[PDB]
């Protein structure tokens, strides 16, 4: 008895490509994809070059052509250079990325004046996403309502943070979120396991209040999507360890034990997959696609996934019940059990079809 | 030929009693207002042990009746334990300080709830300010939102942050802000000279474009405030510098300076040290009160003021013109040139005067 879900919307992904692709590339990150029932991704900016400019967006857009297998969107980034001169391609991205906190020298933007500007600037129907963490979610949603417009807050991860959206969402602010696996079913408590390089992560690690906080409040978590940041084991375990976790083949069988045990429904699990990843994000519905789900089989997650490039998962030895059997995309068979079956290059630009495209008034 | 201004409020001071006293007390840190032309000041609550509840409320107030030689405020200090037991004694107080960057172990919060409870749980008539800067002051403009009542930021340093209440205040928000003079007269051009233990001040000196910055919104500063903040030169020069400037005595004077030049008016320098203090504290007029300057005359600013116990400061070799010749304090000669003649415990808690109550609805 397998279950039929339609095709699942990973919101926040990175890809590696250009220029990091030793981490993941676009066909191994969009396999990891397939296998973890994802049938679209969109693709953050923090690549080498940056996602920041015209001709960078130009170049990342042919290397995800020829290269993924499942449909996509690429994000652009925000800098300190860029507001106001992204016009002409800004329907064609997923989105306007801010990175608000940590970030390297092409992100990193000094001042809230430089929010503003962007918020002012980016076409007011086009989405906004940021990394805002603790009180940057307040200072966010501050500029979203003195520009007028709606903001979607990536990675929630503290109850801090849950609350204040929640807070935002009583008065009517327009205001969506989303949150990753790792803040759902790891914490505080398996850093020991994990060591300080492997549970490098930002943002960081909960305590168990953070997570209990996320679940008590689910109804507030408009998406889940991985944040899939993959890096090396050496890199992961080396002297300055850069922070992220891979995702995308572990994020659905997570969610499908949590669905097993009770925890939420599958409705749940299927609006912050597929439904509301769509809306906010105005991607378009993918014709002939489904995931068959076997939610029976019971297993141990093993100290590396088939597909990333990463090669390792803070998830290991987490017992799971719930696998991905089989994936259909646009009328081929791109997955079956272990083995992906679409070619680099399978996938498609979703913001270049008829449908992908954001309504705006004339 | 004198001029003779109105008593002039200082909104922001650190006195030090009780528990700091060899930085200064009562006694000596309002000799040092007089001095510098103030006759009303609103002291914080960072004092050990902290004004934190009532019965630290009650012994800073007698303290302060005892020692303090002009009229008086003084805040309470929100903390992650009190909100919601403030309540009988927060019309007695100035307002409600919130710290919400740095802090010592009793004003520290670590959650923008913990605002969100202060916000709700304080008197809504009632002042609250805050130090808060860079994307802080978004972040707490945010909570004041949520929770639909004003806020007062606190000696607002940079560019970004007055762009950013400008903004506030053209969308009509109800946001005051006071400016100290370091963050007008010295910038990280004054660094080399000061060095890096006397230099230590939160906000920390701006650039020369913060500085150009302040100037050219001088419109958008509500009040001046001098967050004298009085460490001995032993604390500053030391190991583990605290930060901090005194400022009373030189505060007037500087400012006297950039009015001879044409900076700023006399009128915009009198709505900033008395009559905006006055309508965002709710503090009274002060009888037969007044202040007698002499702007013609030059002088060199020392290596210390006469009266404040840090006895140094950041603003030695700067060149003034004007100074406070007379003060007189509800009838009663209580400075000239160079001399306070009223005693410790003649200043008043202006919160107890009947003019001095916050106007409530029943
Ligand atoms: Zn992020
Ligand atoms: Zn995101
Ligand atoms: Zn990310
Ligand atoms: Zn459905
Ligand atoms: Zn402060
Ligand atoms: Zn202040
Ligand atoms: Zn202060
Ligand atoms: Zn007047």
């Amino acid at each position: 008895k397998l279950v039929r879900l339609p095709g699942l919307i990973d919101v926040h992904v990175h890809l590696r490509e250009p220029g990091g692709t030793h981490k993941e590339d676009f066909a191994s990150g969009t396999a990891a994809a397939l296998a973890g029932g994802i049938t679209m991704v969109c693709a953050m900016p923090n690549t080498r070059p940056p996602i920041i400019d015209a001709p960078a967006l130009a170049l990342a857009q042919k290397l995800a052509e020829a290269g993924a297998r499942c449909d996509f969107a690429l994000f652009l980034g925000a800098s300190s250079e860029n507001a106001g001169t992204l016009g002409t391609v800004a329907g064609s991205a997923a989105g306007l990325k801010l990175y608000l906190n940590e970030t390297f020298s092409e992100l990193r933007l000094d001042s809230v004046v430089q929010w503003m500007e962007h918020f002012e600037t980016w076409p007011s129907h086009l989405p906004i996403v940021a990394h805002a963490e603790q009180q940057t979610v307040a200072a966010v949603l501050m500029v979203a309502q003195l520009t007028q417009r709606s903001v979607h807050i990536c990675h929630v991860a503290r109850k801090e943070e849950i609350l204040l959206i929640k807070a935002a969402k009583a008065r009517g602010l327009p205001v969506t979120c989303e949150v990753a696996p790792h803040h759902l079913f790891l914490s505080h408590d398996d850093l020991e396991r994990l060591g300080p390089g492997k549970g490098e992560v930002r943002p960081e690690l909960g305590s168990r209040q953070d997570v209990e906080a996320l679940w008590e409040n689910m109804a507030v978590i408009d998406c889940f999507a991985s944040d899939h940041a993959p890096h090396t084991l050496e890199e992961k375990c080396g002297s300055r360890p850069p922070p992220g976790f891979p995702g995308l083949e572990t994020m659905l069988p997570l969610l499908l034990t949590a669905v097993s045990e009770g925890r939420l429904s599958l409705d749940d699990l299927l609006q912050r997959l597929h439904h509301n990843p769509r809306r906010i994000f105005h991607l378009p519905p993918q014709e002939d696609t489904y995931v068959e789900v076997d939610l029976e089989h019971e297993w141990t997650i093993p100290s590396h996934m088939p597909f990333s490039k990463a090669h390792w998962t803070p998830f290991e030895g987490q017992k799971v019940k719930g696998t991905v059997r089989r994936v259909v995309l646009r009328g081929e068979v791109a997955y079956i059990d272990g083995q992906v079956l679409v070619p680099p290059g399978y996938g498609q630009d979703v913001r270049k079809w008829p449908q992908g495209a954001v309504p705006q008034l004339p």
